[PDB]
């Protein structure tokens, strides 16, 4: 622990980076950013995490990529008001729509076609009402993705805030390949950080405390291997208590998909096309609970039905004490039958817009569903076996107001001073869209956050 900084901030991705950028702004605040990737998938540049077998897919197995580099890879953030309300209505004091949106335009100042037309159409003929400025920050109803909207806003990439700074600000020191693996903590503090790096282990010091911007797979991880979690599952890798903390690990959320696809005469895993549709499956719903979407490029156009918000969750565990290896993941992509139902709902609604004038007029045959699957049954099967994740892995970490939260709505780890968790592991519940931009976002206001803490003793 021979060196010492005010901050160190483990991960540096999309979250992360931010934390990084933002705290080094004061000149006399040292900054030390921990990376277990490189600058610039592959193992090189992707954790490829294994997941359970799961249930609700005949045991199907999945593999999570997870950036492993600097800043990230593989914009606009249409804030949707419903998520982050719901976010303050489960705890997370000040993180209302009205509390994240001086974010969303702080990283604004920081960044300094006929098939789509045919298909918003058909749309509309159906009955799928158009957004507009009526609807508020909803993207209730039909719209283009590639435009301008008066509830959305601009945003930059973490890669953005780590070349302002890197090798600029003699504050601000970065280890890439640097590996953590615990997080020491030292009378109810916690005080610096074991890695290893080029096969040795290291231990740095921090002055004012430890960041974890590690995602919602990694630092759920990395508190249980510090000792910050549930006491069934710390005894059984025989890991030192210092916190009973019940939900590291729970509420972890993902986004499930499907494909549709159609030959017509005249990607979308991440779920991002021309043109997108958060409708209602039925009116028992208080919000657009399925998110259509199409990207159009013998000739095909691609389709998808997106769950907006999971009722799903899963868990995050240790595999073992050993930090180096991966953790142990569970997620049930469709676990609930409503899941299935609603995604089946989806799938009908697609077809009623390709079957409606005008694409219908362009229209030659289902290709990857199938015209025969039409049964309720048929379909499901369908989903169970070609429905994928959509890489939007949060919750794991939740802030709120209950004791139970692993973080309060100040981003401090319940149990420990100088820790915060800063990333999409905080998140109460998975928003229907923009999960870069709200990590980002996250990143932003826990910045100031932090530094509003240091004005006043803990
Ligand atoms: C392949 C892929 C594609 C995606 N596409 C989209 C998209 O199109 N649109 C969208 O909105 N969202 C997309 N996402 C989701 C988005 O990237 C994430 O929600 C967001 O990056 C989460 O930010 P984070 O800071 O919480 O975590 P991350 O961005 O994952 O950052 C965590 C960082 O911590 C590092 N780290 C982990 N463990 C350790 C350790 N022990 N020591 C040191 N460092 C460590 C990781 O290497 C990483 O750099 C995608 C995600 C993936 C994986």
């Amino acid at each position: 622990g021979s060196k010492q900084f005010d901050y160190i901030i483990i991960g540096g991705g999309s979250a992360g980076a931010v934390v990084a950028n933002r705290l080094s702004e004061d000149s006399g605040t040292s900054v030390l950013l921990l990376e277990a990737g490189g600058s610039d998938a592959s193992p090189k540049f992707n954790w490829m995490y294994d997941v359970e077998p799961d249930p609700s897919r005949d045991g199907r197995v999945d593999i999570w990529p997870a950036g492993k580099v600097l800043g990230g890879g593989s914009m606009f953030v249409r804030g949707n008001a419903w998520d982050y309300d719901l976010w303050a209505q489960k705890g997370a004091t000040g993180w209302d729509y009205a509390g994240v949106l001086p974010y969303f335009r702080k990283m604004e100042s920081y960044a300094l076609n006929e098939l789509t037309d045919l298909w918003v159409k058909s749309a509309e003929k159906i009955g799928i009402r158009r957004n507009d400025d009526l609807n508020g920050a909803s993207q209730e109803g039909v719209g283009y993705c590639d435009a301008s909207q008066k509830d959305g806003w601009r945003h930059s990439t973490a890669q953005a805030y780590i070349r302002g700074i890197k090798g600029k600000r003699a504050n601000f020191t970065l280890e890439l390949k640097a590996f953590v693996e615990r997080i020491i903590i030292e009378g109810g503090r916690a005080v610096g950080v074991r890695y290893s790096k080029n096969g040795r282990g290291m231990e740095v010091r921090a002055r004012k405390g430890v960041v974890l911007s590690a995602g919602a797979i990694a630092s759920p991880k990395l508190l249980l291997l510090s000792g910050i979690g549930p006491a069934e599952e710390l005894a059984q890798h025989e890991i030192p208590m210092v916190v009973d903390s019940p939900d590291v690990g729970a509420n972890l959320q993902e986004h499930p998909a499907v494909i549709m696809s159609f030959h017509v005469n005249k990607p979308l895993t991440t779920g991002i096309g021309h043109a997108q549709a958060l409708v209602k499956t039925d009116d028992r719903y208080a919000a657009p609970n399925v998110q259509l979407i199409i990207s159009p490029f013998k000739p095909s156009v691609g389709l998808a039905v997106g769950l907006a918000r999971p009722e799903s969750r899963g868990t995050v565990r240790l595999k073992s004490a050993d930090p180096k290896d991966k953790p142990l993941i569970n997620y049930p992509l469709l676990g609930e039958q409503s899941e299935v139902d609603q995604m089946v709902a989806g799938c009908r609604i697609l077809r009623k817009i390709a079957h409606a004038e005008p694409f219908r007029d362009v229209l030659v045959d289902e290709r990857l569903p199938g015209a025969e699957v039409e049964s309720d049954a048929e379909l499901e099967r369908y989903i169970r076996q070609f429905a994928f994740p959509m890489y939007h892995v949060s919750c794991s970490c939740r802030m709120g107001s209950d004791p139970a939260s692993v973080v309060d709505p100040e981003l401090r780890v319940r149990g420990v001073s100088g820790l915060w968790v800063v990333d999409a592991s905080v998140m109460p519940t998975l928003p229907a869209g923009n999960i870069n931009a709200s990590a980002i976002m996250i990143g932003e206001r826990g910045a100031d956050l932090i530094k509003q803490q240091a004005k006043t003793p803990e």
